[PDB]
């Protein structure tokens, strides 16, 4: 609704200095011909100068020169606030000097060569910031701002000196540019970076709204997570897009020094920081400066915690000073600094998925020329352990396995450097294929929490079983109203038992992938671990990652493997406790209803697990997971064949009611045979073909009619001889023993 | 502050710890206040720079000093109190310790009042609910609460229309009001609890809550009521009241909620430690933590110390005869060390609960400890009537039902299996209702009608259907043939 706020479209005059009119507008405006109109946009930074050489073009989209795109804005859709401010003083002149380009080549004077013939009668216009191109030759080249006489903008005049000595210099500039673009020079930490946005950008654009009231911003961020996961981009991305002047402090420097001088190197920052408020401080790797009391032995280690402490708590008058801190996990510093006051929020960055690799690697090949067969799809699947700069290293690898394969020795002497050969090679699927495969050892071996892909069609009936997870699941999060109202608590856990391979892990994905919310697994080996490590405190960690990333389903299975490993399934002397589900136990009892956490738990020896954890606020729900059916085993048939070329003579139908009893397992196994046997089949054909024309007096002969493109009935049958049952009927009894059992058994 | 000293140098650090004593000292009546002083002084086990060891002393010296001169007081806070060296908790240093805690429903409801008072609040508040849903939080997370809620309305706003329209001014900026929806957004979404150690606090059951029982109650006002109401007419005669009653039954009956229920009454705190924590302190074999408990009750006298599932160490080793070894272990040794040394006028009363007190060690119910036992048997038609009722009195039911037929319909059931039973008809009619809802808005938004609002709610209330329905499920839970164990180890006593 405001007048003066419209979009800004393509410019054909080459010359920055010339900003458009709209004459309705004009009509609007009180825009007169002259100096300068302060045209206003994005970051503080303008592009103002002489005025009205537009019109060409329709109206509501001002003409701005492009190279006011890139400053003073990021794209097009952007939005100008002209407001004339002509009649600027005229002090000595504006700097002249370049910045890249004209070293390359005769320098001179840099003024009086190329410059010289554009300040004619239009005696600069400008404001500091305004970047464009000037020259008297290949007429591209930038003009960039150096000095300031006058801190306003002016109208140069002639008789004033100027002074090139200054030297052209590299991109700091346009680092600064590339920093400035921010939110569009990351992915896979689409949540974390709303967050942020939410948490920072009120405090820091409008201040004014906070002075007027009494109301408590943040003055201390904590982000934990692996390296390598743009942390210190993040908050010069932050910092950036609102404005916010942005200072950076490393641990290294600090513990680098003597102790008088690294003590006194602290306060610098912070008396360089209240100056140039609203600002940001960035301190990064605190693990090296403030470790805990076991890490830290020596006198000049804690007078250097200290001092941090008391410099923290001098801000409690100032709001518009903000402290951000990087480390890996939160257990690794001092307490005092996570407190009520100092370090209160916190943030996990965590590690990206499918997307946000893809993201990365297609801002990371943005300017990698690819010719073709890069999907960046499949790449993205295989990379499985890999964060932020290791994908980079990937795009340069295989990068130089396009030129260091073949153009080892073309390059030597034949030619100096050229584009001409640097722009025409390009990067195949084979480099990546080499490098992902080759030299790629993940970093990562920490646990995930993300939503899964497998949808419920990949499993096979259990009608009733999926209505029942909708109705435990799904159904709280949408009417908790109707659940108070009744005067109702949810339960909050479930346990499955049945016999192996009979698909209950899928299920615990499948709800997830439904109810859009993040999962953790957790395998028995690893409760055996902290059975024999003697280790339940990760227990707590563990809950802690299903507290931070609600809502979310946490999954158990192998539950029985600590009382199988003590004994059998009576055991020693000893009861049915230990040392690692008293814990669990003592962590499900301190948890709210809220945050939307459900627990599952996976078995298939119910008689030997302890029977206080079947209490309620515990697992109290029980589910079977009974064998398939013949018209269920027709469906898993369909689900594992579904992803091969497995068009046949034989009906999977024919195949089900032969088997009897045969679990999940056995029918993925089938199928793995079978096609085992076509592919072996497929290679000893190749082998064959190939030999025999060559070894052969042929030659050249041609024939490549694929002779195993599908698997037909004949591998199919020869793999039914190699596959029986793999359970017992005693194993059915005694689950429908516990079935009956159950009945009065609470 | 202590950081404030410890960032500086030894000259300067012990020269302001004496300029402020002397500062204080002038402008008398004063108050001296330190913070942090686990900081400053722990204990020496922690301490290795001998400048640390030299900035004790200066202040044992200043404490000593302080009582010759002047009225200068000195107030200090801790988080715990052995975090710090010995040294000070003596007569003329820090004689006196207290307590602060953590609020109850009453203290968080009243923090949120006074961080409310010049906040605008529409009708829907409803504090008590947030503050019975507040639980584990502290004043600053309840001022962090307050302030999220108000900048979640407050961001959606402002985003949305007037960065444009004018200058804000007072008008709107107070225009705005706030909404419960804002408090549940704030309380779901950013709940970080500070709060997993102990309780102590007076709980909310009552008599009526319990169904029947009332010789047990009876039996058990003699032993509390009286002590603390009538002293001089047990010192007239020659009896010296007990400290400790036991309480052996089937689960599912109520033991755990007479030990609140007492409390209740006599409007006295309660504390309850659970199995876990035992089965905790024995694996990590520290028993020292038990005298931290009793210290506790000790500073939160008139208190009830509650201990169930007290067989759980005896069942872990070995089943009821358990292994080789005898009926003692490294927890109940403390135990009775910590309970023969405590004074009767602390008046701190003892409750212990179990199921098999077959395999309790005999040295705990000798005369001094546990020496009162009481059987808690299972309900009967006219209990069984009164816990329906009890559970029952909080949600909305028709009146075709016929409570009198379903009790007499059970047998040898618990309290438990009746709750359940009642859980699952809440729940069918929750189903019935939801897919009712589900079904009616679906159907209809095919149906272009504008208006086609027959608004009834589907179920208020359940009928015998329901509960006919969950009756199949509803069975017994313990067996005949423990109930006999039981009443065989009550009349062989
Ligand atoms: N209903 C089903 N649909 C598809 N696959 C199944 C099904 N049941 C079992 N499976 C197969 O069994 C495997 C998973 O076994 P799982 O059920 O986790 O064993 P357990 O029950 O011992 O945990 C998967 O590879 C899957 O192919
Ligand atoms: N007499 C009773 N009156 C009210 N509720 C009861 C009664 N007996 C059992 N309950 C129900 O049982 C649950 C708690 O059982 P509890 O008495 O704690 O187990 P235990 O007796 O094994 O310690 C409560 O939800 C309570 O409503």
């Amino acid at each position: 609704n405001r007048p003066n706020r419209l979009i800004v479209d393509e410019a054909i005059n080459e010359d920055n200095s010339v900003v458009s009119l709209s004459q309705p507008k004009m009509d609007e405006l009180q825009l007169f011909r002259g100096d300068t109109v302060l045209l206003k946009g994005k970051k503080r930074r303008e592009a103002v100068c002489i005025v009205l050489s537009d019109d060409t073009c329709s109206d509501e989209k001002i003409r701005m020169n492009r190279v006011v795109r890139n400053n003073l804005r990021v794209r097009l859709g952007d939005v100008i606030s002209i407001q004339p401010c002509p009649d600027v003083k005229y002090g000595k002149r504006i700097h002249v000097l370049p910045i890249d380009d004209t070293v390359e080549g005769i320098t001179g004077n840099l003024f009086e060569v190329y410059l010289k013939p554009y300040f004619l009668e239009a005696y600069r216009p400008i404001r500091k910031g305004d970047i464009f191109l000037v020259r008297g030759g290949m007429r591209a080249v930038e003009f960039k701002v150096v000095e300031t006489d006058p801190s306003p903008y002016c109208i140069v005049a002639p008789d004033t000196v100027i002074h090139c000595e200054g030297e052209p210099i590299k991109r700091e500039d346009e680092e600064e540019s590339l920093n400035e673009v921010g939110y569009d020079d990351i992915g896979g930490c689409r949540k974390q970076l709303a967050q942020i946005k939410e948490m920072v950008e009120l405090p820091l654009r409008h201040p004014a709204l906070f002075k007027a009231i009494g109301v408590k911003p943040p003055r201390g961020i904590l982000l934990y997570g692996p390296p390598g996961t743009g942390k210190t981009l993040i908050a010069r991305a932050v910092a950036n897009e609102t404005g916010a002047f942005f200072f950076l402090i490393n641990g290294p420097e600090i513990m680098s020094k003597l102790a008088g001088e690294s003590e006194s190197n602290l306060r610098k920052a912070f008396e360089e920081a209240e100056k140039n408020a609203p600002a940001i401080i960035f301190i990064d790797e605190l693990d090296a400066i403030a470790p805990k009391r076991e890490k830290t032995h020596g006198e000049v280690e804690r007078r250097i915690v200290s001092q941090l402490l008391t410099l923290m708590d001098g801000l409690k008058q100032r709001a518009h000073v903000i402290v951000m801190a990087a480390t890996n996990r939160p257990n690794s510093i001092d307490p005092a600094l996570r407190r009520f006051g100092r370090f209160d929020r916190e943030v996990d960055i965590g590690i990206p998925d499918a997307t946000g690799r893809l993201e990365i690697l297609q801002i990371h090949t943005k300017n990698m020329k690819l010719a073709d067969d890069v999907d960046l799809e499949q790449v993205a699947n295989e990379t499985h352990g890999h964060v932020g700069a290791d994908l980079a290293a990937l795009c340069s690898e295989a990068a130089l396995q396009a030129i260091r394969k073949k153009m080892d020795l073309i390059d030597l002497e034949d030619e100096t450097i050229d584009a001409e050969v640097m722009n025409s090679l390009a990067v195949t699927m084979d480099d990546f294929r080499w490098a992902l495969s080759q030299s790629n050892p993940s970093a990562l071996r920490e646990t995930v929490v993300e939503v899964p892909q497998v949808t419920w069609e990949d499993i096979g009936g259990l009608e009733d079983v999926k209505r029942e997870l909708q109705e435990l699941v799904q159904y709280p999060v949408e009417h908790p109203d109707k659940f108070l109202k009744f005067g109702m608590t949810p339960s909050k856990g479930v346990l499955f038992y049945g016999p192996p391979g009979c698909g209950k892990t899928l299920l615990a994905k499948a709800i997830a992938n439904e109810c859009q919310a993040n999962a953790i697994s957790i395998k028995g080996p690893e409760l055996l671990t902290m059975w024999f490590g003697e280790s339940e405190a990760n227990v707590r960690e563990i809950f802690d990652k299903a507290r931070q990333a609600a809502p979310c389903v946490l999954f158990f299975d192998e539950l029985d493997s600590i009382a199988k490993a003590r004994g059998g399934n009576i055991g020693d002397g000893g009861g049915a406790a230990d040392r690692v589900i008293n814990q669990i136990l003592t962590e499900m009892d301190g948890m709210s209803t809220k945050k939307n956490v459900f627990i599952i738990g996976a078995t298939n020896r119910p008689d030997i697990i302890d029977p206080a954890i079947l209490r309620p606020g515990r697992l109290d729900q029980l589910i079977y997971i009974p064998l398939p059916d013949e018209k269920s085993r027709v469906a898993i048939l369909k689900a594992n064949l579904r992803k091969s070329p497995v068009a046949k003579d034989v009906d999977l139908e024919f195949l089900a009611k032969m088997t009897n009893g045969f679990s999940g397992a056995d029918l993925t196994e089938i199928c793995q045979r079978a096609c085992k046997l076509a592919i072996r089949e497929s290679i000893e054909s190749e082998i064959r073909r190939e030999r025999e024309r060559q070894t052969n007096p042929s030659a050249m002969e041609v024939e490549e009619d694929d002779p195993v493109p599908e698997i037909r009935r004949d591998h199919f049958e020869e793999a039914m001889r190699f596959a029986r049952r793999s359970v017992s009927d005693n194993d059915i009894r005694k689950y429908e023993m516990f079935a009956q059992t159950l009945q009065q058994s609470r």
